[PDB]
């Protein structure tokens, strides 16, 4: 054939039996929309939908034919039922090689139109036409980068974040769910189903779910999707979270061809941050998609309940305009009850959350949230507080303008970044914690509520590395003090002996994903999940799934290149 629109890309003519039931899809294909979307190619070259690259055509061809198919695995016979197969590897065989399509899309992202949307599309396209009758996901066997963790070459490791540095959330699992219909209608349509009922079953949940959690519809129709704003609240926005990052894991799996556990396999670390704890332990042990179901239910209802009972403490306070604005104007910004004290120190960080709380009544005070980075240390207390904090945080704080270009360091004054995260509530707290106990109980409550020694791999802890199986506390209720309490010290919970690092943290290049690598600079080789976008072979992530014939490498700083010695052939040193 000749998939057309200026651009040929060659489909062996099925000859006869094909050509004909092919021309169907050849005019079909030539959905008018394709015409008048080539006329705005010929100048604006492939201005929008499809076409980008020359070998896209086989994208929706072998896309609108690989859905309007078999509308069904029950093969809606012949019709689109092969004639989607005799094309299927016809694409395989032009510039894939397996080597996986998530690959294929990095020779897009680098080589021609520099287009994300117009990648994304094209791996649904394959990943969907191709589970649509023939060719189902499992093959097993994987190119390489991979191999690694199992030759000893390497070592993996694995993460999750939560209210990383994001506020869009379900932006991510939307933009997760229509991205691969396939692999994830299951965790999606299960959690569910999962939480809508972990609803009336909690009854009194009902009152703090305003906005009717049907996650559902909120994906094919948005037109309807509860705000931007408390889709991010505590309750909802905690499960979703883990939702995606869990939701993730399967790709990677289901992708990889494996299985929860021939992933809780190829590993040694898996250690969640806070909202991500719940997802490493849950994820530890899991095997087939029999028992890494309910192993889902766990985490779910999990941070459900966290969520949930967290919110009964010091839920959504009224904001006060008072100081919208004025915080606004520094920029700030949302005031939110959490804030970044980037680029300082602790104690510093400290001295001054002193001397507020000095004068600040008990209930107000403010403790130091968290202490990812050697920098890095998020805070938290009532929304308010927090900023009063700014006040004397801002007044003390440099501009920014000139002041080294002449004799600095000895006079020279600091430089900061005061900024909130995208979260609604204050984790790790001095007030989130007379509701903790109670979610301890709400655990058991569900015959649920367990994690025993089942403990594949050593899933480090909020606090202090430790298998995290030492008994004496259930997990199921550390894993609740060490979030709804105590700190983070993170580059303590690093403390890896890795090679890698697999962050499914939640959404983009800026959960914890990144900060990891931050801390350690010669190292791992920390790469993420979704998003294919890159930079420069720094912290390459979300196609090195998939990768074949390229190995991940972020250099040693010591080991790479260190002091030597040698002498000349003529005895002398050097």
């Amino acid at each position: 054939m000749d998939a057309y629109s200026t651009r040929p890309l060659t489909l062996s003519h099925g000859s006869l039996e094909h050509v004909l039931l092919v021309p169907t899809a050849s005019f079909f294909i030539a959905s008018q929309l394709q015409e008048q979307f080539n006329k705005i190619l010929p100048e604006p070259t492939e201005g929008f939908a499809a076409d980008d690259e020359p070998t896209t055509p086989a994208e929706l061809v072998g896309k609108f034919l690989g859905y309007v198919s078999s509308l069904v695995e029950p093969s809606k016979v012949g019709q689109f039922d092969q004639v989607l197969n005799l094309c299927l590897t016809e694409f395989e065989n032009c510039y894939l090689e397996g080597n996986d399509i998530h690959a294929l899309a990095a020779k897009l992202l680098q080589e021609n139109d520099t287009t994300l949307v117009k990648t994304k599309e094209l791996i649904k396209n394959y990943i969907t036409a191709r589970i649509m009758a023939k060719r189902p996901f499992d093959k097993k066997s994987n190119s390489a980068l991979f191999r690694a963790v199992g030759e000893g070459n390497a070592q993996l490791v694995a993460i999750f974040g939560g209210q990383g540095n994001t506020d869009d959330y379900f932006e991510e699992l939307r933009d997760l769910y229509q991205t691969y219909h396939v692999l994830v209608g299951d965790l999606i349509k299960f959690s569910a189903e999962t939480l809508s009922e972990l609803i009336r079953t909690t009854l009194d949940a009902e009152k703090v779910f305003t906005q009717g959690l049907n996650i559902l519809e909120w994906l094919e129709n948005p037109s309807n999707t509860p705000d931007k704003d408390y889709l991010l609240s505590i309750p909802i926005s905690c499960p979703l979270i883990g939702v995606i990052q869990l939701a993730h894991y399967v790709v990677t799996a289901k992708l990889l061809g494996f299985t929860p556990g021939e992933l809780r396999s190829y590993l040694k670390g898996a250690t969640g941050h806070s909202q991500g704890l719940v997802t490493a332990v849950a994820i530890a042990e899991t095997d087939s998609w029999e028992s890494f179901f309910v192993s889902v239910r766990k985490a779910i209802t999990v941070l459900f309940f966290i969520g949930v009972r967290c919110y009964e403490a010091y839920p959504n306070t009224s904001l006060p305009p008072s100081i919208l604005e004025d915080s606004l104007e520094n920029n700030e910004g949302v005031p939110s009850p959490m804030l970044s004290i980037s680029n300082l120190t602790q104690e510093q960080v400290q001295d001054y959350v002193n001397k507020t709380n000095s004068h600040l009544p008990a209930g107000k005070q403010v403790e130091i949230s968290l202490v990812n980075g050697a920098k890095n240390l998020v805070v938290s207390g009532p929304p308010q507080s927090l900023y009063g904090l700014n006040l004397t945080l801002r007044k003390a704080k440099a501009p920014s303008g000139l002041d080294q270009s002449r004799i600095p360091f000895s006079e020279r004054k600091l430089k900061f970044s005061n900024r909130f995260l995208p979260v609604a509530s204050p984790f790790h707290s001095h007030l989130l914690v007379p509701a903790s106990d109670l979610i301890n109980k709400d655990l058991v409550k569900n015959n649920v509520s367990f994690n025993a020694k089942d403990i594949q791999i050593p899933v480090y802890d909020t606090f202090d590395g430790s298998d995290l199986r030492v008994l004496s506390g259930s997990i199921s209720e550390r894993i609740v003090d060490c979030i709804i309490r105590l700190p983070v010290k993170w580059e303590t919970t690093t403390q890896f002996k890795a090679t890698h690092i697999l962050d499914f943290g939640p959404g983009g290049a800026s959960g914890l994903g990144v900060l990891t690598h931050r801390n350690k600079d010669g190292t791992g080789v920390r790469v993420i999940v979704a998003g294919t976008l890159d930079i420069n072979p720094d912290d390459d992530y979300g196609f090195k799934q998939x990768x074949x014939x390229x190995x991940x490498x972020x250099x040693x700083x010591x080991x790479x290149x260190x002091x030597x010695x040698x002498x000349x052939x003529x005895x002398x040193x050097x």
